[PDB]
């Protein structure tokens, strides 16, 4: 009735899952590559989530095995771990002081479900890759946010196998309403979606209200949706606020699916895609990039809104960006 030694080791490293830069490589190899299903099982005890939904826990357990042998082993960055990454990041994110009592438990459990489920069978090319090769998916879709749909569409499935219907207590009302914030949440996914949800969440920032403690007042589903989108958006671009340990394996994996869409670009119409060969297109002023036209105008508007919450967050990312521009020869 004891734990392994190995559960053990695992369980010391998951008393980090409160923490930004949790040991995520560590996790999985010590889950014997179970990180998503050990995380997500570990964030529902401790937010009371299986009670609060009479979730049956060896249906949820059954759920989180069969959602994360659904994530490729053999795609380099959107596979498991990053699933798992994410999943925890929202979960550091949804307990941020400016936020504290602002969320019910069903947007809690969205917002985590929809981390969860973000990139769930995701093949290791892009949309742009896809449409241009004429898949399966691309047309399934009408080429519109390819990705992003079929992440939804196999994560919901997959509550259809066997003991897997983690929601099967919730009422109508309440499958109804959580379905609806999962699919608006992971098709904020979409990057293509990055510059109007930045938009809207700069505009909330202007308009920012509060309440007594200080915390932020969301009274109507637009802004309430838009705050969960940004959260998991912000966690799904978080790999470069991360310490660098951190930071460099997400590179390298990145950068390996990437440069292994080249391999497949050769052939398959298309030239390449810009700063995708390493024949011609530094990694590091990329991710320079990377974070000066995208991660950090979205993190540092996410700090506005919950000031003074992220600035640690916030400060890693600038260290991070100085360490690659002085790699830059
Ligand atoms: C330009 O940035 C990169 C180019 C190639 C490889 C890696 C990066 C940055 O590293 C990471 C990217 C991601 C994700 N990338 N993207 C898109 C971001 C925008 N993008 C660009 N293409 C060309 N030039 C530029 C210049 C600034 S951005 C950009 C295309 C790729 C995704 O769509 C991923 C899917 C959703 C969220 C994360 C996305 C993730 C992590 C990276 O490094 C850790
Ligand atoms: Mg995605
Ligand atoms: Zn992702």
């Amino acid at each position: 009735g004891v734990k392994t030694e190995q559960e053990d080791v695992l369980a010391k490293e998951l008393e980090d899952v409160n923490k930004w830069g949790l040991h995520v490589f560590r996790i999985a190899e010590l889950s014997g590559n179970r990180p998503l299903t050990v995380i997500m099982h570990t964030i529902f005890q401790e937010r009371d989530l299986l009670k609060t939904f009479k979730i049956p826990v060896d249906t949820l357990i059954t759920y989180l095995m069969t959602l994360e042998d659904h994530y490729h082993a053999d795609v380099a960055y959107h596979n498991n771990i990053h699933a798992a990454d994410v999943v925890q990041s929202t979960h550091v994110l949804l307990s941020t002081p400016a936020l504290e009592a602002v969320f019910t438990d069903l947007e809690i459990l969205a917002a985590i479900f929809a981390s969860a489920i973000h990139d769930v069978d995701h093949p290791g090319v892009s949309n742009q890759f896809l449409i241009n090769t004429n898949s399966e998916l691309a047309l399934m879709y009408n080429d519109s946010s390819v990705l992003e749909n079929h992440h939804l569409a196999v994560g919901f499935k997959l509550l259809q196998e066997e003991n897997c219907d983690i929601f099967q207590n919730l009422t109508k009302k309440q499958r109804q309403s959580l379905r609806k914030m999962v699919i608006d949440i992971v098709l904020a996914t979409d990057m293509s979606k990055h510059m109007n949800l930045l938009a809207d969440l700069k505009t909330m920032v202007e308009t920012k209200k509060v309440t007594s403690s200080g915390v932020l007042l969301l009274d109507n589903y637009s802004d309430r949706i838009q705050v969960l989108q940004n959260m998991v958006h912000c966690a799904d671009l978080s790999n470069p606020t991360k310490p660098l340990q951190l930071y460099r394996q997400w590179t390298d994996r990145i950068m390996e699916e990437f440069f292994r869409q080249g391999d497949r670009e050769r052939e398959r119409g298309m030239e390449i895609s810009p700063m995708c060969d390493k024949h011609n297109a530094s990694v590091e002023k990329s991710q320079v990039g990377f974070i000066d036209y995208i991660v950090h105008p979205l993190w540092e508007t996410w700090a506005d809104l919950v000031h003074p919450d992220a600035q640690d967050i916030l400060d890693t990312l600038e260290d991070n960006r100085e360490w690659y521009q002085s790699t830059i020869p």
